[PDB]
């Protein structure tokens, strides 16, 4: 009792020392960053938690996500001090022949996920505490540690509503309010009242304690919860290291190597025992969950020549898979009746997360729910508004997370609303997300094909679905595949190959028939996914058409399918590609208006054809 | 005063009258929304604020923001009430023919933001009043009208701590608090104690109304501001439609023409007099601001060989910049140590805003600033963290913003950090902004020039900066211009041109340099600008080189400059080209180590170019 909390401050110091050799050794990192956390990390890994050592990815640990991921020595050290990593190890940070990398990533066993962009942390450990409480029902606690500066960022106060909305009292946020951010002091400094005010007003209950006392610690932790949890910790940047501590200019400096001797024999000679600390195990009462396939109960069930928006195939087509698999989840950040999530809803709530207008908090809380592979989810709202999430995104990249996003209301088809709502730019950010899968779905059948196959394919994947009413153009037994486009249109004259997806596959479609009146055939080709794209197939195809081919997209040009196709084919001997796309910000009108205005509707395809010869 | 209430009650009235009228003519829009904000439009247009009712840019008036754009027509609404717009114009709400648009939009002389995606308003309003105060200390108030839902952006917290660290008492918030969103009812509902315990945790001054009661209304203005001011109105949405106010599944949806007949005649015989208010006009003591174009105080004083990163060629060129106009301001999210913005706060800090670790606040206050021309507003984060506000530069673009960013520690090449502070997808993500230019300096001269040149072209401006410390290579005399690039490296002999950027392209001159061992010359192309790219200088190099491109970039394959130089390209009779470019999620590491890693380095570009002959 008065040795296990002696344990605890040995063992803090124990980590600050680590902190230092690591960065030290390493020419870089934060030192000053892990030593105000020191105390809270001891009390965390060895008295509050309970978790298997040997086995950090097991279903019945606490999760712990460290949202100042640029603390990232002190995670290392804590996995050191449980006998996880080799205590050697610790000195190979930064390195390239080293997993022990700036910021925490999921190669390390211990992370689930990627920290680094600041502000993220919290609504990943909402999903992780979601899943905790409301559907594997385990005994789990999530704690995550943020920095005050990290404070600023305002996906942390939608982390903080959702958590309150939902009741997440299995989940605990640690504030290390050590004053100062990486430029100078944060805004609030030492006002800790107003940070339990703001906290408190957010619904949580907001303890402040001395964060450099293991005891206030112990007694913080120790405390009944009925709701989130905040602890408040008045903390000193740089704890610990004589002429820093508190000092502006520290951010991101590791200690030069004699003066860290020094400080190391000094933080050492605090040291009173070299007995080290085990974890405490958890209860065991995460349930099972099957990773098989995950297959649609039945073919689809359309009728070519039926009329169908995109957007609402989707919704069928996600509460169909939802019958095949309890692992199936939706997110919408209340557009549910307009991206058809709300279908759903209907059949499934139990599976349903309302994440309100909170774009960002929705993308963290989805990748915080497929950690550990515990759910299979699908998120969605405008494709315009998930640039409003693109960091979190690309962080879930970095994170290597498998979810699934399906932006609706893509490009000027939407018509009257106008460009706040037109998604222009999704391909080209999606594109540029490393692990992406794109899928632009043209059909009801494609839809579904597209659900089911992102279900069980690793990595991000986007579906691009559309608002207009298109004609059902595929058989249901048609085989779709990711990296397969279709050849939806053909003759043995062909004279160009148009590529189109969604709406504009349509208006191509629409233009072969006033082409054919003519005499003039056009091939064409419906990419299906985006990203990968059938070079093999758009190149047979060309070589079948003279080497002609035109790409059509509700898109703007830079980023989308016109310039995929470009990058595919290039320096083909024989091959030429024209481009038809969106060249501006666009205006209110109707949707058929607006596909002429920009030069994408059947019309303009039919030009640009006739030009091509 | 007892005429000038009923008169406001009848604005009321006449709004929600028009609002129906013309979404019912448009058969979209929303009337409930409108609805709900009838009164506090009338009083802030017709008693509050003070404008100039047939020059709405005029800087003396008071600025108003819709951040609840989908309210548009009411906003139309109250501009033909004061005169401005034709009545029956309002009936034209949404045609291709008509500038009313669905949601506002800078061609109407009215609307100085776009807004459209929710929780962007306030930081606009903030940039604004910040303008207002510090910068030309005038006597306009600030604006901000908020829907409930629209609270739970986070974009919308940040912006409300910004205005109290600020002391921004010359802004005031209102919040139409009509209990519902878009599908459902919104968390906290009419909760108003907890909106108001909220709103004062974040330093404002919150005033709970009666929002359909214009003397509470009236007395919540009129009371003394030592501080921003938050008017939380309780409303109910679709007020004063029978049989639809305060119930759910009417968001964005029009009354038929039938029903919409019936409403109109129950609110018009609420109407007692037709006599309409006239507004009241500003008192004039904003500044005159000079429109010439920002000139260097001298030519770059840099010395060919040195050696400096772009990113503190930046903070140096814009310090430099400073002293030429006090139009520049600079705004930081916490990173002015690491990008150099540091410089500027030094030689300038009255001019510099410090936004904090709140990315999307910092584009929006930057939008704000520049509006009517007050400011030239240069933002700086790192590059990577640009995504976390690419809705806000998406929205930028549609509100024709005229504001310029710089992100520094692009690409593998920071080294040790690793991937989370790597920017790797910001070429693709700026390229399909549909008003950028792209600049991508190679030295500090070119980062001079940048600097310069991005003051003084029209709309939305990147400039991706680099933390490694590479040689200047043009002299102070070197002229650049926006969609020039520069040949750094030729002979009469060359056999391929690479193309490279930053980093890569001084990997690429020292792969010349190693290839010129073995008899092989290439030459080396510098793009300056990615958007617009110098086609015609690339076809012309290609053509000296066989037709032989190479493209070496620190970032992912789409988006990135390989793709704009394919896309430019593609069937020209001569041209092949090929990419080097980083292919998945990088890792730590030193910059040398990354670079060699990805295949980016001097050596995967000289065994590229030796693979091609
Ligand atoms: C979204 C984002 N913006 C900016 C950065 C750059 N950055 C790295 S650490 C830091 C300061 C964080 O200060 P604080 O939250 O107070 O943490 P402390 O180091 O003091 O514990 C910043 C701004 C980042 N990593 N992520
Ligand atoms: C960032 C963003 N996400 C989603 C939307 C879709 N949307 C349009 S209006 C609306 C509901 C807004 O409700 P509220 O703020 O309560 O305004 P109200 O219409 O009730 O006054 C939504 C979700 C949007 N425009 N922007
Ligand atoms: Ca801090
Ligand atoms: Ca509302």
């Amino acid at each position: 009792s008065m040795q296990k909390l002696q344990a605890l401050k040995d063992t803090a110091n124990r980590l600050r020392i680590s902190s230092i050799q690591a960065t030290t050794a390493a020419g870089s990192g934060h030192p000053t960053s892990c030593c105000s956390a020191a105390e809270i990390m001891a009390v965390l890994f060895f008295h509050t938690m309970r978790y298997k050592s040997q086995d950090p990815r097991n279903p019945h640990n606490d999760r712990f996500v460290l949202s100042k991921g640029h603390a990232a020595p002190i995670l290392y050290a804590v996995w050191a001090e449980a006998g996880f990593l080799a205590e050697a190890e610790l000195l190979n940070l930064r390195k390239i022949s080293s997993d022990l990398d700036g910021h925490p990533v999921p190669k390390q066993a211990f992370t689930d996920v990627a920290t680094g962009s600041l502000g993220q942390g919290l609504g990943a450990a909402c999903g992780m505490a979601y899943t905790g409480k409301y559907f594997d029902k385990a005994s789990y606690r999530v704690y995550c540690l943020l920095g005050d500066g990290e404070l600023s960022e305002g996906s942390v106060w939608e982390a903080m509503a959702f958590a309150s909305i939902y009741k997440l009292d299995n989940l605990v946020a640690i504030l290390d309010i050590n004053r100062l951010g990486q430029s100078d002091p944060a805004p609030l400094q030492h006002q800790m009242d107003i940070y339990q005010k703001r906290c408190e007003a957010f619904g949580w209950h907001a303890i402040i304690v001395d964060g450099h006392s293991v005891e206030e610690l112990c007694k913080a932790f120790g405390q009944a919860k009925h709701q989130p949890t905040a602890i408040i910790a008045k903390t000193f940047k740089g704890r610990g290291i004589t002429g820093v501590e508190d000092k502006e200019s520290w951010h991101g400096k590791p200690l030069p190597k004699n003066m860290a001797e020094q400080i190391i024999q000094e933080i050492y000679s605090q040291i009173q025992s070299k007995k080290k600390i085990l974890a405490t195990p958890p209860q065991e009462d995460a349930p099972s969950v099957d990773i098989a396939n995950i297959r649609m109960p039945s073919l689809p069930s359309y009728k070519v020549g039926d009329k169908i928006a995109t957007r609402k195939a989707y919704g069928q087509a996600l509460a169909k898979l939802g019958h095949a698999s309890d692992r199936i989840i939706a997110l919408d950040g209340d557009t549910k009746n307009s991206t058809f999530s709300e279908i759903f809803k209907k059949e499934h709530p139990d599976r349903f997360i309302e994440c309100y207008i909170a774009e960002q908090n929705m993308v963290s809380i989805a990748v915080g729910c497929a950690t550990r592979n515990r759910t299979v989810p699908f998120c969605s709202t405008f494709a315009a508004f998930f640039t409003r999430a693109f960091d979190q995104i690309r962080m879930a990249a970095i994170s290597e997370s498998n979810i699934n996003l399906c932006g609706s209301h893509c490009g000027v088809s939407i018509g009257e609303d106008g460009p706040s709502q037109m998604a222009l730019e999704d391909l080209a950010m999606f594109r540029s997300v490393p692990t992406s899968t794109v899928f632009y779905p043209s059909d009801g059948v494609a839809t579904e094909k597209a659900v089911e196959l992102a279900a069980n394919t690793k990595g991000i994947c986007f579906i691009r679905t559309s608002r207009p009413e298109n004609a059902i153009i595929y058989n249901n037994n048609e085989d779709f595949q990711v990296g397969q486009a279709k050849v939806v249109l053909k003759s043995k004259d062909d004279q160009v190959t148009v590529i189109g997806a969604g709406v504009t596959l349509h208006e191509a479609l629409a233009a072969a028939e006033l082409l054919k009146k003519e005499k003039i055939n056009i091939r064409v080709l419906d990419p299906f996914t985006i990203k990968p794209l059938d070079r093999k197939l758009i190149l047979d195809s060309a070589r079948a058409t003279k080497g002609r081919i035109l790409t059509v997209e509700d898109h703007y040009y830079e980023g989308g399918i016109g310039e995929a196709v470009s990058s595919a084919v290039v320096g083909e001997p024989g091959i030429t590609v024209t481009h038809l796309a969106v060249n501006r910000v666009p205006r209110s009108g109707k949707p058929a208006e607006l596909l002429k205005m920009f030069g994408i509707d059947r019309d303009a395809i039919a030009q640009a054809v006739r030009g091509l010869i």
